[PDB]
């Protein structure tokens, strides 16, 4: 919040010269430096070829073609036989041999990837996804009454009260973890998160043996519920079947992983930008609690395109391309950067205002259509809507008071901490 803002103001005109999409200076200047940068790819050179971040002393891979308009970012997420997400779907995998156990359905192509995505899809039973709105409630409930609690200074910070173990908390929920067990899932999550992290020192070692134990985890509980049939998704998925097919406990350890970072940190960082949006902008936060439920929908939407929380997502070209006469070789990586096609100037009008009532709202924060669209991505705007609606109804006048602590990462929005404080 701290900084005054103005809704609507353009990001500055960054010269093209100046912008270096494989430099890891370059993703550690503010968001207006970064949205000023892909405006200038917009207008003067939309489809244009990158080399890889490179942390001296490890490999970096080959490099990427940068597509930074919303049409271009549409045409390759409708073309996945052109546009591959097999090996994976960031510019360079660390661990490769990897990729499917961290990766589960969405490092695959057809045919593999339609089947586990029918069978994955067809667990979620409307007993198990009316658990899952129950849980939704309860757990943004309690967070934010826990917040009350644990500070009658009315300060905390977003982040580690709310927005980090809300999405997780859901996860473990649907799974049917038990509370006991909720420690030993966060620590382990927390630590492959925090692989990504150059602030962090984190051991790779370490981050093997804890993405096994949370595997092996995984294929425990699944296996449990193979003797013992619960109302949650981990029977639904042992017991889920389409044409004959059915889940290995290996496959349902790999969907969970893919969840607890696909379906974690997406979310979190959506709430904190949402929470700084609202904060910096506080009309939209005076227009959105004077009609909670009636504007719910296109603020959530709007919090979404705003936050862009998954900044890109890569492909792997399979034969030649060439749009806006940009010649693609097959084999070449594209990243698809969605953070730029939210702010792109043909689609929306007004792209710098932030706006609760914005309509229509073609946002492509959870992709830009197609086969890999978020599987979750009615799980993630209401989870942003019941978390809003919680702080509305219990510390309306919450705030962020500090700029944020950003998170220094290529491929997600994040924000490492967000200090707000509220009065009774
Ligand atoms: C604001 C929150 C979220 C954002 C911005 C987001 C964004 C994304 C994006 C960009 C993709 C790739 C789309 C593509 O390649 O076309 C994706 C896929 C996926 N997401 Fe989400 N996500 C969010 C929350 C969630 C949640 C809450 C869940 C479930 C708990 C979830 C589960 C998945 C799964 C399983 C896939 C893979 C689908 C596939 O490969 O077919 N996400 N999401």
């Amino acid at each position: 919040g701290l900084l005054p803002r103005v809704n609507g103001t353009p990001p500055p005109e960054v010269p093209l010269a100046d912008i270096e999409l494989g430099s890891l200076e370059f993703w550690g200047r503010d968001d207006d430096f970064r949205d000023g940068a892909f405006a200038t790819l917009r207008r003067e050179a939309p489809i244009s070829f990158w080399p890889p971040i490179e942390l001296a002393g490890l490999t970096a891979g080959k490099g990427h073609w940068a597509l930074t308009k919303h049409d271009d970012i549409h045409f390759a997420s409708r073309h996945p036989e052109i546009f591959h997400s097999s090996p994976n779907i960031v510019i360079h995998d660390q661990t490769p041999e990897l990729a499917e156990y961290f990766g589960s359905m969405i490092v695959l192509d057809d045919p593999r990837h339609q089947r586990l995505r029918s069978i994955v899809s067809r667990a979620f039973t409307p007993k198990v996804v009316a658990r899952i709105e129950a849980s939704v409630r309860e757990r943004a409930h309690r967070l934010v009454a826990a917040m009350i609690e644990n500070h009658p200074d009315g300060q905390a910070d977003l982040v580690s009260e709310l927005a980090g173990p809300l999405p997780l908390q859901i996860i473990c929920d649907m799974m049917g973890i038990p509370e006991e067990d909720h420690e030993q899932i966060f620590h382990w999550t927390n630590v492959i998160l925090g692989f990504g992290d150059p602030d962090l020192t984190t051991d790779f070692d370490e981050f093997l043996q804890v993405s096994m134990a949370i595997g092996g985890y995984a294929t425990a509980l699944a296996d449990d519920r193979r003797v013992n049939h619960h109302g949650d998704l981990t029977t639904s998925l042992v017991e889920a079947e389409v044409d004959g097919e059915r889940l290995s406990s290996s496959e349902i350890a790999m969907f969970f992983i893919l969840l607890v970072v696909a379906g974690n940190e997406t979310t979190r960082n959506a709430i904190s930008h949402g929470m700084l949006a609202l904060s910096r902008y506080p009309d939209e936060r005076a227009k959105w609690w004077s009609d909670f439920d009636g504007l719910a929908a296109t603020a959530v939407e709007e919090i979404v395109r705003w936050a862009s929380p998954v900044v890109y997502m890569r492909r792997t070209l399979s034969q030649d391309v060439d749009l806006r006469g940009t010649k693609m070789a097959a084999g070449d990586k594209v990243t698809l950067w969605y953070c730029s096609a939210n702010r792109d100037e043909e689609k929306f009008a007004d792209p710098w205002t932030f706006d609760v009532t914005r309509n229509p709202n073609p946002q492509v924060g959870f992709g830009g259509g197609g086969a890999h669209f978020c599987l979750g991505a009615n799980l993630a705007r209401r989870e942003i809507r019941v978390v809003f609606d919680e702080l509305r109804r219990q510390m309306p006048d919450v705030v962020a008071t500090e700029e944020p602590a950003r998170l220094l990462s290529q491929f997600i929005h994040g924000i490492k901490r967000l200090p707000v404080a509220w009065s009774r």
